[PDB]
């Protein structure tokens, strides 16, 4: 597993065989198979979400959208694995091509529309292997489970109550993604009278699990949010005790200076061009939140200054998918490496010392 070989060979190769979508399938195909190219330091141990985990670097939603490759997920080294995001009923998402590439920018745009082969679907793939999940989890490697809802229902919140019902006891922690910008009007869901309404729901639901099924549950916001909308979700999350935040999904905007030729096509834009847009907003929820809310830290991070940035910015945990498309499985071995180095250089025991770092200098 050399990091040259997959930057410079075998993901060139890859890219210039394959089209996006087919490459993604192909990868997941491939990861499920096991078939892949770290030992990890007690100092990259977090315990958050009523979780030990044995480093902070996870892969983020919607790589494995539907469950099928978790273990070859953390056969590839990450510290916890999120499938989804998973709808209720299955549906196809929008018509090819809806991922799109910016080599040039080290960034993907994708407009997939939630894709999903669905609860029921993904509720059974995950029982083949709870038992085998049970063991990851105690031994540090958490199972996330992120729901969405369908293109055509009615009442998005029941759609996220039957997400919780059923996948929640299965899962460490659940996301409620009301940050996808590939679903008309979801983004309308981080409103506050909205998201007050769907996430008390939420919360209800879960509660009514048993006690050893019952997930942590976070909300997955967005990067493109007015100062007014973060100061409302923070406020309801405090409100309603919510779990935690993921921060963030992908941009709808359009940063000066991309140079792809596909940087004008629609849908979200993910990698290094996000990174900072995505650091702040974790800067900021971690501000409004006081520091007593986990932030999962999602966004541009390819390296382990990438991942320490957020962490001193208010996240406890990190997630990456992008890079994973530019550097291959290498990358996650890298990060993990270059921020066990970076925490040690700049003087922090751990991951755990540093989180929120920046907000206390
Ligand atoms: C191809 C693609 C599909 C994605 N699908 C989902 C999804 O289903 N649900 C979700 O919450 N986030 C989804 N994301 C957003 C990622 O989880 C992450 O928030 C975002 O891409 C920023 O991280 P990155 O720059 O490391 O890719 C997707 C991103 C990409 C690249
Ligand atoms: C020889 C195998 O090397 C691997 C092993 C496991 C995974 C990968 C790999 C992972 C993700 C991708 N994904 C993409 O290239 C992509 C695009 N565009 C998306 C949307 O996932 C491709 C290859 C490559
Ligand atoms: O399925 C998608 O299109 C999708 C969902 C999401 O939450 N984020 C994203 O970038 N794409």
């Amino acid at each position: 597993g050399d990091e040259r070989f997959y930057a410079e060979h075998l993901m060139p190769t890859l890219q210039g065989l394959l089209d996006p979508e087919s490459a993604h399938r192909l990868a997941v195909r491939f990861t499920s198979l096991g078939l892949l190219p770290f030992q990890d330091s007690d100092m990259l141990e977090v315990r958050v979400l009523g979780h030990k985990f044995r480093n902070p670097v996870g892969i983020a939603a919607g790589f494995d959208k539907h469950g099928e490759a978790v273990d070859g997920l953390y056969k590839m080294g990450f510290g916890f694995v999120e499938i989804g995001s998973v709808t209720p009923k299955p549906q196809e998402g929008n018509p090819r091509p809806r991922v799109f590439r910016l080599p040039e920018d080290q960034a993907v745009i994708n407009r997939y529309g939630f894709n999903s082969h669905g609860l029921s679907v993904v509720e059974h793939r995950l029982r083949a292997r709870q038992q085998k999940q049970a063991k990851l989890t105690e031994d540090g490697l958490p199972l996330g489970v992120n729901l969405g809802k369908n293109k055509t229902s009615v009442d998005a919140a029941e759609d996220y109550a039957e997400g919780v019902r059923v996948l929640g006891p299965l899962a460490d922690y659940l996301v409620v993604n009301v940050s996808s910008p590939n679903t008309a009007g979801l983004r309308s869901l981080q409103g506050k009278a909205e998201l007050r309404r769907l996430l008390t729901k939420v919360l209800q639901e879960r509660d009514g699990l048993r006690r050893v099924h019952r997930p942590a549950v976070l909300v997955k916001i967005a990067p493109d949010l007015t100062s007014q909308d973060k100061e409302d979700i923070a406020s309801v999350v405090k409100e309603l005790g919510i779990d935690g935040l993921i921060v963030t999904n992908t941009t709808v905007s359009r940063p000066a200076g991309l140079q792809g030729a596909l940087r004008s096509e629609t849908g979200g834009l993910s990698g290094k061009p996000l990174r900072d847009l995505s650091t702040q907003t974790i800067r900021e929820m971690y501000a409004l939140t006081q520091g007593r809310v986990p932030i999962i830290g999602v966004g541009g991070v390819s390296s382990g200054q990438d991942a320490l940035e957020k962490i001193r910015a208010g996240a406890s945990l990190v997630q990456l998918y992008t890079a994973l498309t530019f550097w291959g499985p290498p990358v996650v071995g890298k990060v993990k490496r270059e921020l066990e180095a970076l925490l040690k250089e700049q003087g922090f025991g751990g991951v755990t010392d540093a989180i929120g770092a920046d907000h206390r200098r």
